[PDB]
């Protein structure tokens, strides 16, 4: 058709790739994919029509809002009778006249309560909806008002909320209906059980070796059989042959017979020099449809990644690299005469319920035979008590194999505490039918757990497809909107696990990314980023072409954001390219040039800010634009805010765009702090952090909010009271007090979350002040290494310029925020150590193994208890 090409164009502008390369792909996996996903894209749009039009409203304009309605005491404390003033706006005539109607109402009140006491306080002398003054966001359920972000900010803040009445017709008639069409490319045995075989594999030849002659003498091929980076035996290699021509033709005999094969097997090879690795691949060995792969296929390699010491590498993600122009090694997989499945889900249901009755038969006197089958012995109190002991520790306690037996025996009794399913999992022999049969049948009636104890399933270490599926059941079922969000990142980074492109974590994903188009914004985006990495780049360009598709009129809009970064991108290459070594003016005068060429001028005005699509990003006042002092020319950008309130919420919109730096160590640990926040302010600790907007775009290419009326500790000093005075200076009066209390809720928090995360590297250039007080960290390159940091200058702001600070009640004061911020963060330690385990795949150069998240168990002190490691922070803070 016609239309059909040009919704194909824009769904190739967007992820930089054509929709026909897509189909010139003749991997059967990927065609299924794109037709098999296109059931998640109906659904989607279907939930989104029914109870049209404010089904669509819902989706466009989703309500921002908290995890739970209730406020905690410092919240509540600050509305006098638990009243709130908000000020209500609206407009009388058409040449935009401002009427404001202050309200004292309710905080749990409807929005539609609220427009009821607006609009009669109107006429003092059902139709509409609240929108938030200044930006794209909406009250649109029936939330109790506290409980939507922004109000409840403002009760945080002490700030007035200012809302704007809007008839329900201007925002309907703007949204634009979704005519969702299928495409045109829709339209197009024995068991493993009974094959008693030992496996082998047939390494054959190698093509493209090309390698110095000199250092090199011999080459060879190493493989093993893993099971989510834990090898199911012995690694087999072949024999060394020489380095001109690459010819083993070798079957390789495994310590493992085919029926034990678990769902998730691999074959983890690599080709070695001769003693250095070369090149390494990953084979599933079935396919998507459950097919034990048999036969000839060639594998191209990949380059071994920077700081790979082994020789395998089984964590890397598995299928052929697509650049065929690489070392590209042949092999072949036994035939057994027939196709061969896993089996169904019924005869592993067999399997394992005639293994329960194999049980009680043995009885009592056979229980002893083994450790790990002691169901049959009768279980003492201390047994009970030492699996709760067991189900308490992080992620990463090392468990024993006494302990791994301990677990498998009493698993019929571990469906009692469900939290201690992971390490349950981590203590099958993923090489044994017998057992996982019956691992299988636990987790199909496992109790659901909550959603942070989930996402460890998720992670490099738990492969087996009934494991994640478990696991997305959990997130499907008690996973907010609002977490989803505020987790996405790792989310997205899990998706690299899984091991076929179809698959429930994917379909759940995308069905939440096209019914929230909030999350659908950073879905794309954080997809997009890594379109640059070949070891994804088809997975996530699959996965992007069917949102494209999907996610109605926003297409048109985030092309929009496409190409104002692709011209941000493009100016900054010739910049860093032509007149890098150029004066700063030099470098002004090319960049007023190249930026009022036309095609350029509104490919970057008129468009929605990529930090955060509420914002509109108007006219752009070059006046206002710099390139910035910093290295790799940092581009400050400054945006008129179009909307009809923007003096209320912020009149121009300032963002850093950053070509060179890798921004994604940023972006995550400003996830961290706002999530320490976020715990922080539920405990009623409020500490007041900055998680400040940072968005990676693409290899080493992203956002950078600005923050506007802050100044380095450096400038402020250009004496140890130099800091303070400066802030007695900007706060006379009754704000000094507010102020100063300001400094030591932030000092507080910073230091804490800086201990913790081992952020290292800090001085007076990496830490701001606000004019108000509020204290906060930059450039978060380097994280988990460093002790506690207290310089002087804070403690004589703390301490109101007194000499001794430790003398002085507001250090008394100062560390007690500090203590119960430090144990807030413990008692959810499982919660970030998931999240970075979450990101070991990433390839992000400081998360690259479990040495690197080790830290935050000695700073946290997980092995001692919460007494001697309230002490440990007692030490690590009067250390000074």
């Amino acid at each position: 058709n016609r239309e059909e090409k040009i919704l194909n164009r824009e769904i190739g502008f967007a992820i930089g790739m054509p929709v026909c390369e897509f189909d010139m792909v003749k991997d059967p996996e990927v065609q299924d994919f794109r037709r098999n996903i296109l059931n998640v894209c109906k659904e989607a749009v279907d939930l989104r029509d029914l109870n049209s039009p404010h089904s669509r409203a819902m989706y466009v304009y989703p309500p921002n809002v908290e995890s739970s309605p209730e406020l905690p005491k410092h919240i509540y404390n600050k509305l006098d009778k638990g009243q709130i003033i908000v000020v209500i706006w609206v407009i009388v005539s058409p040449n935009n006249d401002k009427q404001k109607y202050t309200l004292k109402i309710n905080h749990d009140c409807v929005p539609e309560q609220v427009i009821a006491e607006a609009i009669r306080k109107k006429t003092r002398s059902g139709k509409y909806i609240l929108k938030v003054c200044g930006c794209d966001e909406y009250f649109l359920e029936k939330y109790p008002l506290s409980q939507y972000k922004y109000i409840r900010s403002c009760i945080m803040l002490g700030r007035m909320p200012n809302l704007m009445l809007m008839a329900k017709e201007s925002l309907y008639s703007q949204l634009p209906m979704d005519c969702f069409t299928m495409p045109s490319y829709s339209r197009r045995t024995k068991s493993l059980w009974v094959i008693n075989s030992a496996l082998r594999i047939k390494i054959l030849c190698a093509t493209y070796v090309n390698v110095n002659i000199r250092d090199i003498d011999k080459i060879y091929v190493r493989t093993g059989i893993y099971h989510g980076g834990e090898p199911l035996c012995d690694n087999v290699n072949t024999q060394r042959v020489p380095c001109s021509n690459p010819r083993w033709n070798e079957w390789l005999n495994y310590d493992i017979y085919i029926p034990d094969l678990p769902r998730a097997a691999r074959l983890c090879l690599s080709i070695c020099s001769v003693h250095c690795p070369l090149a390494w691949g990953n084979i599933n060995l079935f396919d998507y449809t459950d097919t034990l792969v048999s036969g000839k296929m060639a594998l191209n390699l990949w380059p071994v990644p920077h700081g790979l010491e082994d020789l395998l590498n089984p964590i890397g993600v598995t299928g052929s690299n697509p650049n065929k122009e690489t070392p590209c090694l042949e092999l072949e997989f036994d035939w057994f005469s027939s196709v061969v499945k896993f089996p169904d889900m019924s005869v592993i249901e067999e399997h394992a319920n005639w293994s329960v009755s194999r049980e009680a038969g043995f009885s009592y006197s056979h229980a002893g035979l083994s450790n790990r089958l002691a169901r049959d012995n009768e279980l003492r109190e201390n047994d009970k008590e030492q699996l709760k002991a067991i189900s308490t520790r992080d992620p990463l306690s090392e468990i024993t194999e006494q302990e791994k037996d301990f677990l498998w025996s009493h698993r019929h009794y571990c469906v009692t505490i469900p939290e201690i399913l992971p390490k349950l999992l981590l203590s099958v022999k993923w090489n044994s039918r017998d057992e996982v049969a019956q691992m299988y049948c636990l987790v199909k009636d496992w109790p659901p757990i909550k959603p942070e104890q989930a996402m460890e399933l998720l992670d490099c270490n738990y492969p087996d497809p009934m494991v994640r599926g478990f696991a997305v059941r959990c997130l499907e079922k008690y996973l907010t909107d609002d977490k989803l969000s505020q987790y996405l990142i790792q989310l997205v980074q899990v998706l690299k696990y899984e091991q076929y492109l179809d698959n429930l974590l994917v379909r759940f994903l995308l069905k939440k990314a096209l019914t929230n188009q909030r999350i659908g914004h950073f879905f794309f985006w954080h997809l997009k980023s890594e379109m640059h990495n070949k070891t994804v780049s088809q997975r996530f360009g699959l996965l992007l072409e069917s949102y494209c598709r999907a996610c109605g009129m926003y297409l048109k809009h985030l092309n929009r954001q496409v190409e104002a970064m692709e011209k941000l991108i493009n100016l900054t290459d010739i910049l860093k390219q032509e007149k890098k070594d150029e004066t700063q003016k030099v470098q002004m005068k090319f960049l007023v040039e190249q930026m009022r060429r036309p095609d350029f001028m509104d490919a970057l005005q008129g468009f929605l800010s990529p930090l955060n699509p509420a914002h509109q990003l108007g006219n752009l006042r070059l006046e206002e634009c710099r390139i910035m002092s910093s290295a790799k020319r940092p581009l400050w950008l400054n945006w008129e805010n179009p909307d009809i309130m923007s003096e209320l919420l912020f009149q121009n919109n300032e963002i850093i765009f950053k070509n060179g730096d890798d921004l994604r160590q940023d972006m995550l640990t400003l996830q961290i702090i706002r999530i320490m926040e976020n715990i922080w302010q539920n405990q009623g600790l409020d500490l007041r952090m900055l998680p400040y907007g940072c968005l990676s775009i693409g290899d080493c290419v992203g956002l950078i909010e600005v923050v506007r009326n802050s100044h380095t500790i450096m400038q402020i000093q250009c004496n140890s009271h130099t800091l303070h005075q400066w802030l007695k200076d900007k706060n006379k009066g009754e704000i000094y007090d507010a102020a100063i209390d300001l400094f030591t809720r932030s000092c507080a928090g910073y230091c804490v979350a800086t201990f913790i995360l081992g952020i290292g590297d800090r001085h007076n250039s990496n830490i701001m002040v606000k004019d108000d007080g509020q204290l906060f960290h930059i450039d978060f390159g380097h994280f988990l290494d460093v002790p506690f940091v207290l310089t002087q200058d804070f403690l004589i702001v703390i301490s109101k310029g007194a000499q001794e600070c430790t003398k002085t009640r507001e250090f008394e004061r100062f560390q007690e925020m500090c203590y119960k911020a430090y144990l807030a963060i413990r008692q959810h330690a499982n919660l970030f150590i998931n999240l970075f385990s979450m990101m070991l795949g990433s390839g992000m150069p400081e998360l690259q193994s479990f040495d690197d998240i080790a830290y935050i168990r000695k700073t946290l002190a997980l092995d001692k208890t919460e007494q001697e490691a309230l002490e440990y922070f007692m030490k690590q803070m009067n250390d000074a």
